[PDB]
């Protein structure tokens, strides 16, 4: 009921991108029917959203209706775009870098800005980054869990960590890019299942591959809870005790001693769920984050953690503000 | 400290299956310490596996220092064979049956075999059921999270779950055939992230399969915790009831109600873990397991059960015997 971490805004109308780079397989938003947009992937509508998606005034509606005093404003995950070619990716990161940026410029006391990176070409994405922080002033950027065949350890992605730490600029990962096929292709499991298992895929690969040691000023935020990882940080902790040979290659201390180095959201639903996920990573290092506007998202925002009979005055407004307020380094 | 759910064995030597069926890419067992063994994928091995692994009168020895009472012995999971042809997986399946009573006839107040079966043939799979519960006395049968493409909510499968509910014949649900290619073969993720997530895909499929709902009599367990489920039940539920038509097509309750209508195993590391599953999943729920003979399983058993100092005496035999009898439908 305070600070949003978690939510996803699309310009209202872009350009023809495959009349722009040359060829196909981007997004386009079809206005057919008033309310609705139709997203496309090529031929088929993949989703369908509603006005709250693009307009900011239907925006600040919602959140003065929610209580939410700031969403922080980040392009839908499909947008990301990390396949084409690095020239084409980073001209669409800055196009809606900017629509970001008007945006906030509208409402400074309402939002705040998470750019997207073309991260398949990290130097690319290193100078975005500057331009995001120094030029559109955001606090951090949003990147998917995987960038192609790279997880978040490949060291290829390691000049735009020691960037984020330089310019103190934070990472709110998002899952994304699943496998949406096959066994997947049924129950909505790329999305029940799917998403929590690329999240807890890159916090592993994050942990073990060294970044949290390298880059000991780098601050992170996982969406989702950290996916199964609340969960089965016992079970990971011990693999890794079992065989070194397997999981210690590349950075030697146990996964459990990374609790505390990073955040996750509280999009879980559950308040049993909550209470570990505090437990686990820190009544410090959760933040409220709603999946605004997507349905499978917390629909009253705040609720869960309003509603936790275990937690006192103090720790309902981190989770709720202090936290988000600490990780993007801002200040009431 | 009494009985374990969770155990895996092996005949000390089988057959050729390659020049046995026709084809190679089977399994095998080679020695080479007097006590020290290694599988082998046709060529190359990929599990070093003490002498704990087949020898019985070994493992008395050990589950006497650990005070485990009874074990509950299957089959090394990658021996399960459903690619193969029906035939040349019902007959490996007798092999590996018969070696299992075998043991128990040895040792028939330590022992109980769950046995493995063709799966992915309906009806062969479904005789192998009646041999086991009939003639070998087996109070159940392990079996894969998924036969091929088919998962366990195919209507495929309906006659051998049919079957189970007659024979009285419980189910342990295993993990197994994780991803080992592309973005997972690095820090053991198949098994620290695969295995969590397949289970937490066949427990999706059987409520959405309605399987539990046409088989209300369906003693079922899962392996390690059930995966995710614990954590992410709020996520799956949440998306139930918000799309319909991708989720309740096959079966409308949602998800939370069948917290309380399967088990699962207690490999869950770390008390947070197990504290939350049994909040979830239910006291009456809940069945210590090992994974014995196995570096990922737990070195000393019903350990972190009996420090769970926030558990009565009583909750703690439910947890080390009491709940593996009535699953199993065996006197105390
Ligand atoms: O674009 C997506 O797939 C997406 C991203 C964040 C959340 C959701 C959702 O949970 O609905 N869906
Ligand atoms: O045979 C297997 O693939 C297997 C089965 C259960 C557990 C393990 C393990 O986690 O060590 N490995
Ligand atoms: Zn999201
Ligand atoms: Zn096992």
């Amino acid at each position: 009921m305070k600070i949003d971490i978690h939510s996803h805004i699309l310009p209202k109308e872009w350009p023809d991108l495959k009349k722009r780079f040359g060829y196909g397989g981007w997004v386009q938003l079809q206005h057919h029917s008033k309310g609705e947009a139709k997203l496309l992937k090529d031929g088929k509508v993949f989703r369908v959203v509603r006005e709250n998606c693009w307009d900011p005034e239907v925006r600040i509606r919602e959140m003065d209706q929610k209580g939410v005093t700031v969403q922080a404003l980040s392009t839908v995950p499909v947008m990301f775009s990390y396949w084409a070619k690095p020239e084409d990716t980073l001209n669409l990161c800055q196009l809606l870098n900017n629509d970001l940026a008007s945006t906030v410029v509208s409402y400074p006391r309402r939002f705040v800005g998470l750019g997207t990176l073309p991260m398949q070409a990290p130097e690319l994405a290193v100078k975005e980054m500057e331009r995001c922080v120094k030029e559109l002033g955001f606090p951090g950027v949003q990147i998917g869990t995987h960038v192609n065949e790279w997880d978040l350890n490949a060291q290829e992605l390691f000049p735009v960590y020691a960037a984020a730490e330089r310019l103190k600029c934070s990472l709110f990962v998002h899952p994304w890019d699943m496998q949406m096929d096959g066994r997947m292709a049924k129950y909505w499991l790329p999305w029940l299942v799917g998403m929590p298992a690329e999240t807890t895929i890159a916090i592993c690969s994050m942990i073990m591959g060294g970044v949290f040691e390298k880059f000991p000023k780098l601050k992170v935020c996982f969406a989702h809870g950290g996916g199964a990882f609340p969960f089965t940080v016992g079970r990971i902790s011990h693999g890794f005790s079992m065989r070194p040979d397997l999981c210690a290659q590349d950075n030697p201390m146990n996964p459990k001693k990374y609790l505390g180095s990073f955040y996750t959201d509280a999009l879980v639903h559950d308040p049993l769920s909550l209470k570990l996920l505090t437990d686990v990573i820190g009544k410090d290092k959760v933040i409220l984050g709603t999946d605004y506007p997507f349905p499978l998202g917390e629909l009253e925002p705040g609720k869960l953690i309003e509603s936790m009979e275990e937690f006192d005055e103090e720790t309902k407004n981190k989770l709720k503000a202090g936290n988000a307020l600490a990780f993007l380094g801002l200040e009431r």
